């Protein structure tokens, strides 16, 4: 066989991957997002910001629903005095970027104190830095949450691997023209899966539904959430 | 951060998570059922009897998938001898309840003995005897098999954690309206997905794949199979 | 409880199943396939050559995608001078065929060898001789990269797992009618999910991308890439 060292970003993908799958007990939830009102708002604002994209502008919704749903912005804690949730109070949110040196993971922080249009401008200088090889240390580290795009990427619908020692990943299944029911008639819509990858010692079922519906809903209606653009 | 030391409900689930992850070599079988005859036999039957509900008649047409799926309701054990699968004669029937004080789970003991309407109204006791707090230990013990209804909490699929030392638990996902193709037009029925998280040393893909298609055509065509009601 | 002692067939899998799941930090990524092309495309060659099935068809333009995307042929190995990934040269694909013994997992050896024809004939000498038990040692081992059609079964979409020490796994969903947009347009389309189960210690997620959209695409419009035919 042709025979591959492992250095570098490939190694520490390597070793973060195994400390997830050994210590972290996962379940999967999954809704399905209609996206035709998120792209709506983005054409009203991309010429004037063209950082205003849908993933932008769903990481923003991501902020919001992990500021009303506290416990997926979290650590499982066992050093000390027994089992204990740390919940963390900033939400710095961590995003892959694939690049010609393998995948990167960019870290928004302090994500909930970012308007729409802050959010948005980081989160562009961010994919710039990432694709350029310019990113700080202190740009790849310290995230609470963690964002897998693998939709950019052609991906209908995925399962992430958990970014220890965070509790839930976020995966973005591709935006594109699918059948669904609207007022009972079947039409088409551009749809994406989200798929929520939890810690499940950290996360209950009902937790992980209503972040997921109050993410969903935020998509569906992003124009009122959004008010500050 | 905000700490939260885990205790009670928390603990245990957190508990049994961990034990279930470290044990048991999972693999998921998903289906796409249509549920407009489901639905048209609650119809016939609520007015009388409110406790027929679309979960109670998933319930009992899961019960006699069961009865003739053996292997499904059935625990791998190496304890002495070598390798052995213990298969369960009774099927005592887990399914979570979500409540105030986070998810319980109660238990349908000898669910195989009982007719639709009994296993209804077993099933709405044991769900107001959740959310009441009234349960007690031995209707929250036992389980051969589990059910977990993320999908009356919004989720369309997901992907759930087996009830350790069983072989493996039943998801239901979401029913609502989505497009369906039946006689070669695309239509609007309701619909959910069930995916079946199996212990892969005990169940082998041909077993479940029996099992499901078995339960998918019991909920399209359930009049007959409920003929005791 | 009935008591089953696990032997041959049974024992092994249970074996090769907790092999699999200690070892391998899992990564899913899942892509809706259109079939429309693959089915005219077997119309056309189906009786002259009853071998050539979407199966045998699928399997061919896999092979394709795998030539392209090498380091899904792969094993990920840490014995000696460090962690290194060992691109496998040759693609000896191995697929499941379930028996009345069970699941048994038959080996192409040297797959990337065969033209369309010649794959076709050998996956199907493959299946009969698994239903027969006629397969030798040599046909039952050396896969270095496994497919499991539960799609054949009835099963929509699943979640097989790896063959160990094999880097990647791909499930095919069940191929039926299914709603799905073409020119903005609702139409009905014979459609199947893929599943690739990887190891993510050796694929990242744009290289499993890359992969999935290849065989997509390949699915999609056989016809140029099966010339040979």
């Amino acid at each position: 066989p042709d025979v591959r060292p492992v250095h570098g970003v490939h190694a520490r993908m390597a070793e973060k991957m195994t400390l997830s799958h050994k210590e972290i007990p996962t379940a999967k939830a999954s809704v399905e997002v209609i996206c035709a009102e998120l792209l709506r708002l983005r054409d009203r604002f991309v010429s004037a910001a063209p950082e205003i994209t849908p993933f932008a502008l769903t990481l923003r919704l991501l902020v919001i629903a992990l500021k009303h749903n506290v416990i997926l912005n979290s650590t499982w804690v066992d050093s000390g005095e027994g089992p204990q949730v740390h919940v963390h109070r900033g939400v710095h949110l961590g995003f892959g970027a694939a690049t010609e040196r393998g995948l990167l993971v960019p870290v928004v922080t302090d994500a909930q104190d970012k308007n729409t249009r802050e959010l948005a401008s980081r989160v562009a200088e961010l994919i710039t830095g990432a694709r350029e090889g310019t990113l700080t240390p202190a740009e790849l580290r310290g995230s609470t949450f963690t964002v897998s795009n693998f939709g950019a990427l052609g991906v209908d619908d995925g399962v992430p691997v958990i970014n220890h020692p965070e509790a839930a990943i976020l995966g973005l299944g591709a935006i594109k023209p699918r059948p669904v029911v609207v007022g009972g008639e079947v039409v088409a819509r551009p749809t994406m899966t989200l798929t929520c990858v939890f810690d499940h010692r950290v996360v209950d079922g009902a937790q992980v539904a209503q972040f997921m519906c109050e993410l969903r809903d935020l998509i569906e209606s992003p124009e009122t959430a959004l008010l500050d653009l």
